[PDB]
């Protein structure tokens, strides 16, 4: 009943192989039209810039982040009006920036999975550098990073990073 990424209702696409449902633009990659049917989400699929193999793996990683309820504070960039944020944080990073750079036409498209992982960790580092350690946001960032580091060993057991 609820999009797995933004937790809002409306016109939702169901994945056949898992309970998850998505707004078309909340899925990764975003869909621009509905499918006829028998559709499976990026998490349940099989198989310059990223190789097609790494593209799908990094899409699984980024969608796992977006679908986890702890990622909500990190879905969009911080408002540049936000007091002191852009003075402390010289390299802001957020999941809408990561999503966009996963698109192969993007002029800053990722070329290696290490680049994707470096941005994710940059996001967690900025969170802990700016937010009060007992803020709700800082707690969500620490807990989400533990999820991410676990998925990394699951999706790329071989790579060191
Ligand atoms: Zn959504
Ligand atoms: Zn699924």
């Amino acid at each position: 009943d609820f999009c797995a990424v933004c937790l809002n209702g409306g016109e939702l696409l169901c994945c056949d192989r898992c309970p998850k449902v998505f707004h078309l633009s909340c899925h990764v990659p975003a869909l621009t039209s509905f499918p006829g049917g028998e559709w499976v989400c990026t998490l349940c699929r099989s198989l310059p810039g990223l190789s097609m193999y790494d593209q799908k793996k990094c899409e699984k990683l980024v969608l796992s982040l977006c679908c986890n309820n702890l990622s909500l504070p990190f879905h969009e960039p911080v408002s540049p009006l936000a007091r002191h944020y852009y003075q402390i944080i010289k390299r802001p990073m957020d999941l809408s920036t990561i999503r966009r750079k996963l698109q192969k036409k993007d002029p800053a498209h990722y070329t290696t999975p290490e680049e994707v992982v470096s941005d994710v960790r940059l996001m967690f580092w900025n969170c802990a550098k700016f937010n009060y350690p007992d803020s709700e946001v800082a707690e969500a960032g620490r807990s989400l990073e533990n999820f991410f580091e676990g998925w990394l060993k699951e999706i790329y057991p071989e790579k060191r990073f």
